[PDB]
């Protein structure tokens, strides 16, 4: 019982969630939507 507990805090401690939940908000400040435009450009590029 006290391994699980204090493995349980431990693992709390670090909080991964927070880590994931910042990834995630830096993931979508990045410019996205210019990236799908260059490629419907190269595709259509080639299909031109």
């Amino acid at each position: 019982q006290v391994l699980m507990d204090k493995l349980v805090e431990l693992a709390h401690q670090y909080k991964l969630k927070e880590t994931i939940q910042k990834l995630s908000n830096v993931l979508q400040q990045v410019k996205i939507k210019d990236y799908f435009e260059k490629l419907v450009g190269f595709i259509d590029d080639a299909v031109k």
